[PDB]
C-alpha cells in the first residue's frame, strides 16, 4: 500500500507558492517591553513551567497532609507569578497584538483556568455536580508550552496533524463503518 499510493518538481512549485508568503519605544510601555523581551525572563519561565510540572508529578496517595498543604500553597505560587507574567504582556504589547498570537490565548486561558480553579475547590462541594473537577486540567494543560521549545518534534507534530486535517473523509469513512 505504501509502495503503489496513488498521487490523488512539487518541491519547486511549492517553494514558489510559499514564496508569495515589535512595538515602539514611548513610555513605561518600552520599559515593560523591555523586560518581557529580556532573555533571562523567557528563561525564567521555563524554569518555572519546569518546575510546575515537578510539582504535578510530586503528588501521591495519603500523604501527611503538611504534603499536600505544601503541594497546593505551590500551586498558589505557581498559578500567581503566571497570571502576573499574563499580567506583564498585557502590559508591555498592546491588548490586540496580545491576543492576536494564538499561543497568548493558550496561555490566558489556561491562566484563568488555574485560577478558577483555586477558587473553586475552596468551596466545590457546594456545586454537587459532576463537571466540579475538570477544571484541573489547566494545570497539566500549562506543560504544553514545553512543545514550542521542542523545535523538530513541534515540526512533526504539526507537520503530521496538518496532514489529518487535510483528510477529513477517510475519518468519515472509518465513523461510517
Ligand atoms: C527528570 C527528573 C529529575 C524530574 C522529575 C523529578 C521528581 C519530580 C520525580 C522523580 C521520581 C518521583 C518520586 C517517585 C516515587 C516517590 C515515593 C512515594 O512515596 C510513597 O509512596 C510512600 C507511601 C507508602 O510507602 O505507603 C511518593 C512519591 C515520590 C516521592 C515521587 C516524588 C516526585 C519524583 C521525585
Ligand atoms: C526535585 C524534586 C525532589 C523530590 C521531592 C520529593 C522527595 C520525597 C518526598 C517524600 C514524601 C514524604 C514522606
Ligand atoms: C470539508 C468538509 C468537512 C466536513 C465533513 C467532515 C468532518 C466531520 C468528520 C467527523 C469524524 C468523526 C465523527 C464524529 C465523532
Ligand atoms: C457537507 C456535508 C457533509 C455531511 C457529512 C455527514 C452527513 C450525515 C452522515 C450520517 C451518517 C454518519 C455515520
Amino acid at each position: 500500500i505504501i509502495i503503489t499510493f496513488q498521487e490523488q518538481k512539487n518541491e519547486r512549485a511549492c517553494i514558489d507558492f510559499a514564496i508569495s508568503a515589535p512595538q515602539n519605544r514611548q513610555s513605561f510601555q518600552y520599559k515593560t517591553w523591555t523586560f518581557v523581551v529580556s532573555p533571562p525572563f523567557e528563561y525564567f519561565i521555563m524554569a518555572m513551567i519546569a518546575l510546575n510540572t515537578v510539582v504535578l508529578m510530586m503528588k501521591f496517595y495519603d500523604a501527611p497532609y503538611e504534603y499536600e498543604l505544601m503541594l497546593k500553597c505551590l500551586n498558589i505560587v505557581f498559578t500567581s507569578m503566571f497570571s502576573m507574567e499574563c499580567v506583564l504582556k498585557i502590559i508591555a504589547f498592546g491588548v490586540l497584538n496580545y491576543f492576536r498570537d494564538a499561543w497568548n490565548v493558550f496561555d490566558f486561558v489556561t491562566v484563568l483556568g488555574s485560577i478558577t480553579d483555586i477558587l473553586v475547590t475552596e468551596i466545590a462541594e457546594t456545586n454537587n455536580f459532576i463537571n466540579l473537577s475538570f477544571l484541573r486540567l489547566f494545570r497539566a494543560a500549562r506543560l504544553i508550552k514545553l512543545l514550542r521549545q521542542g523545535y523538530t518534534i513541534r515540526i512533526l507534530l504539526w507537520t503530521f496533524v496538518q496532514s489529518f486535517k487535510a483528510l477529513p473523509y477517510v475519518c468519515l469513512l472509518i465513523a461510517m463503518l
